[PDB]
């Protein structure tokens, strides 16, 4: 995997469930004069610790696309683009959720995966019509279908 | 002033204007058993002490005159209006600045008057199309004429 994926482009997620998959815990021992073991440093509890904290978090994400995913089929965007909306819709939560992983900010996290999905829909309108030249419907009231917020939408 | 002017109909900063010219200072006298004074209230420095107020309120009351007046001729607006902008302009900040008369409520006092311009000469404009459904835009557009505040703006 590291020679391969390099660290500028390796997500901080993806390799964070592969380390899980390739980890024994305290079943691993190093050798010297005498073999031995540390368990400060290898227990079968960090692993307890990771495979708590990570599931709940694998857990209780996969609800969150459950919840993103009606507002993009309600609010009248789902309709043009590309071929189908689903791939759309899981491509652009996988980039905008291995990045921001903890609970507290989720405002950030799915609120940065809602323009994601805004900008590259009307990206596809404007070749399919051949740039802003032959375009009239007003473009600036595509912003709303994000909901009002005093703190975050004015600016 | 009082037999025309009631609660209903009495301004704060009108009012202040129409006692200094009835205001004595010491020289108001008092009978009493006997002719006497009262120096306390019935004092001349505070004849010179409120005009210390009044004149450094009018200050800024032809400053923000000549502030609002360049705003309203470069937003494109005396295409609608009345035929007089400029005294309709003074009907409008003048039922402010005779209400709120504080010197560090001036984006009260601002705001007051640039929304109550552009939210009445639009309904000049409707006079002569009927209402809202012989429209030919979206009325929506006309807060580009508000400045931007971060916080004040969206909501």
């Amino acid at each position: 995997y590291a020679m391969d994926y390099p660290w500028k482009a390796s997500l901080p997620r993806i390799e964070t469930r592969l380390y899980l998959d390739q980890y024994g815990g305290s079943g691993d021992v190093w050798i010297g004069k005498v073999l031995h073991r540390m368990t400060l440093f290898c227990n079968d509890l960090y692993l307890k610790a990771a495979k708590a904290d990570f599931s709940n978090f694998q857990k209780e994400c996969r609800v969150e696309l459950n919840g993103l995913r009606r507002w993009y089929l309600r609010s009248n965007l789902e309709k043009f683009g590309g071929t189908d909306p689903q791939t759309t819709l899981m491509t652009s939560y996988f980039l905008a959720s291995a990045n921001i992983f903890e609970a507290n900010r989720a405002a950030e996290r799915l609120g940065w995966a809602r323009v994601a999905l805004l900008a590259d829909a009307v990206s596809s309108h404007f070749r399919r019509i051949g740039g802003p030249k032959n375009s009239t419907s007003n473009l600036e009231e595509l912003i709303s279908l994000v909901p009002f917020d005093d703190a975050y939408s004015g600016s």
